[PDB]
């Protein structure tokens, strides 16, 4: 059905800022969080490791390869052979994974979002604005500072044909 991808984009790196990616309006999370708890969210055992989070949107789903291992707080999924076939399991599925596995996942995506952050220093994963003519941005939105986000960015709509 419509397969949703989420990645922020550092300014200086691309998503692994500092053994995980940054944050804007807290508020915002909740909300989103509270309006969609209940919506499958697929991440990448090494970022849901470094930040661990709780239980956000009641489904953290992440992907991991070892049978006979078990994540306690979190539930374990199979590469994108399983996520694939589990997409058409709900209508609106949001993917996470990471940098290589949103590589593995562009044909697997429909929609895909872009947060451009005008900060960053020292990370795990960096990757400027390199290539992306490979999807076709439809609308641009602009962010704000804040007590929390001392930090200007700015959000963009990618979407795909397949
Ligand atoms: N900007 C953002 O919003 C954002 C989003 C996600 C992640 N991150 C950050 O990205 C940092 C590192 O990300 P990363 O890209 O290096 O790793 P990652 O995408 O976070 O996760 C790597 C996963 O790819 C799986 N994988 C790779 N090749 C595979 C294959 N052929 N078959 C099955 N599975 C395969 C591995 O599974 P196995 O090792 O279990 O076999 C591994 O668990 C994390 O610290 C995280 O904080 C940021
Ligand atoms: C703004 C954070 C956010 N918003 C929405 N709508 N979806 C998301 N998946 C995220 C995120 C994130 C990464 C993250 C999560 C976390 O527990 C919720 C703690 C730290 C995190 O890295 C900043």
């Amino acid at each position: 059905m419509i397969v949703s991808f989420m990645v922020a984009m550092d300014e200086n790196r691309v998503i692994g800022k500092d053994n995980n990616l940054p944050w804007r309006l807290p508020s915002e999370l909740q909300y989103v969080k509270k309006t969609t708890m209940g919506h499958p969210l697929i991440m990448g055992r090494k970022n849901y490791e470094a930040i661990g989070r709780p239980l956000p949107g009641r489904r953290n789903i992440i992907v991991t390869r070892n049978e006979g291992y078990h994540v306690e707080g979190c539930e374990v999924a199979h590469s994108v052979e399983e996520v694939f076939e589990l997409c058409k399991n709900e209508e609106e599925i949001f993917i996470f994974g990471g940098a290589q596995i949103y590589d593995l996942f562009l044909p697997y995506v429909d929609k895909l979002y872009i947060t451009k952050i005008h900060h960053a220093f020292e990370g795990d994963t960096f990757f400027p604005e390199m290539d992306m003519t490979n999807w076709k941005e439809v609308f641009v939105e602009k962010g704000l500072t804040d007590e929390k986000n001392p930090y200007t960015y700015y959000y963009h709509v990618y979407e795909k044909q397949q």
